[PDB]
């Protein structure tokens, strides 16, 4: 059985393995480039490049926009994702971040933002070996511009802008198969408000189950039970960092972050990220805990407008059990007003997932690397979060 509605007229030409291949070996599939193409990659008529500076308000504003009202939906078309424009500026905006990575693509006449695709900056722990890569994100085409191969245009024109800067390798996540994943995540949720959950169809009542029971089901303690949790401060970068960089080494892919890399990703900002840290008896910080917030738009609901997310970003234990961690990190979450906590099956998720109530979701989430050949992993392996 070849074909299972995808022949790969665009991936097939990128240097990645084939699905099916089975790897055993480990490097680039393509040698490094000395010489990289000038010019830009030709658009369709009517349609022109355009690097977006996030830092004028309006430009921002248009990203937002773009996004608000054509990323990830649902397979449904009930809910999209409703990326903030700070929280836009904090994904897109890490050390390093370089204005020409913010590529648009924006109609000649009008000026109208109709196409985008980012990369940052980051150093990646791939098994053996670490490389300079890039993330590429916030790959997004105008529903009205959809199915017109406008997609693979911004991926090579993202590839060029890259190979410029001597980068020749990049990760990525989609919830789409392409040629080859690396590892393979799955989407699970916990309930906090789990009458809206189930009003707005994310959830459904189980069989025998009434509303009031089910609030009884999910329901959680007031306030955390892990002794010193408090939120991260300054001076808690430079230990949040060691924690992080020695957990991190039992992982296949993770990001290796500089300290100022760690104050970007953790140190709290509202409805952005939120990391808490246990500061033991003795005044050592041994654990932290970090999620942050993506709300989702809710279409055709009569009460119900947006749905609030928080998502499970980078924890790390070493005397705090990490069933203690997380059942604290529902806690928080509850507090602050969140209607559920989403958490991928990656790390060690598995060995609490389903102690603390999570149900399984739709959506599987797959991992990849642009020009380096890897045997895949299991979900376990993989330690690398990206919004
Ligand atoms: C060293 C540096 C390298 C840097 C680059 C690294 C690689 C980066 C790779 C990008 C990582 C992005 C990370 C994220 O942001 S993942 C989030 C992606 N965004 C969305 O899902 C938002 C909603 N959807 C859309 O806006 C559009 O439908 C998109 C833009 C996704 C496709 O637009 P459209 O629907 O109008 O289609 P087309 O006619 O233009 O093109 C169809 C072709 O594109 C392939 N396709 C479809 N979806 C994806 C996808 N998510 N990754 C890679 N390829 C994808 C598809 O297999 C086909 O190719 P082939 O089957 O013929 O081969
Ligand atoms: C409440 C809700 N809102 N919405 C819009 C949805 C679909 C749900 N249901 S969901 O919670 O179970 C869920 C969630 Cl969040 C996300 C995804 C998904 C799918 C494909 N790509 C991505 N990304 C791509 C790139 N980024 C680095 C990572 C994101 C995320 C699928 C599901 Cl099915
Ligand atoms: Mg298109």
């Amino acid at each position: 059985l070849y074909f299972q509605g995808r022949s790969y007229q665009f991936w097939d030409t990128q240097p990645v393995p084939k699905l099916g291949e089975v790897v055993n070996t480990h490097g680039p599939v393509e040698p490094d480039k000395d010489n990289i193409r000038q010019e830009p990659y030709t658009l369709p008529q009517g349609f022109t490049w355009d690097a977006l500076d996030l830092g004028d308000r309006g430009v921002l504003k248009e990203l937002y926009t773009l996004l608000n009202e054509n990323y990830v939906e649902d397979d449904d078309n009930m809910f999209r994702f409703d990326y903030s424009p700070e929280f836009l500026l904090w994904a897109l905006r890490p050390p390093g971040w370089l204005p020409q990575w913010h590529c648009g693509v924006r109609v000649v006449s009008s000026r109208k933002l109709v196409g985008f695709i980012s990369a940052i900056p980051a150093n990646i722990h791939i098994y053996d070996t670490e490389k300079k890569m890039v993330e590429i994100n916030f790959l997004c085409v105008h529903k009205k511009l959809r199915s017109k191969r406008v997609a693979p245009v911004l991926i090579r024109e993202i590839t060029r802008r890259v190979h410029l800067e001597g980068i020749f390798q990049a990760v990525y996540t989609a919830g789409v198969v392409l040629p080859k994943p690396v590892g393979t995540c799955r989407y699970w949720h916990r309930s906090l408000n789990p009458r809206k959950l189930i009003e707005v169809k994310f959830s459904h009542l189980s069989r025998n189950m009434t509303m009031q029971r089910t609030m009884k089901l999910y329901r959680l303690p007031e306030t955390p039970k892990t002794a010193g949790l408090r939120p991260m401060e300054t001076k808690d970068i430079p230990v949040v960092h060691q924690l992080l960089t020695r957990y991190l080494k039992q992982f296949h892919l993770t990001p290796v972050m500089s300290q100022e890399e760690v104050e970007h990703w953790f140190y709290p900002q509202e409805n952005i990220i939120d990391t808490f840290v246990v500061e033991n008896a003795n005044g050592e910080v041994t654990d932290f805990l970090s999620f942050y917030t993506l709300p989702s738009t809710i279409m055709n609901h009569p009460t119900h407008k947006s749905l609030k997310a928080a998502y499970s970003f980078y924890n790390v234990h070493t005397q705090t059990p990490l069933l203690d961690l997380m059942s604290d990190a529902l806690v928080l979450a509850k507090m602050k007003g969140f209607d559920v906590f989403n958490a991928l099956d990656l790390m060690e998720n598995k060995t609490f997932l389903e102690k603390l109530k999570f149900g399984i979701g739709d959506g599987n989430l797959q991992y990849y690397l642009y020009n380096w050949k890897c045997p895949s992993m299991g979900a376990e392996k993989v330690g690398l979060v990206l919004q």
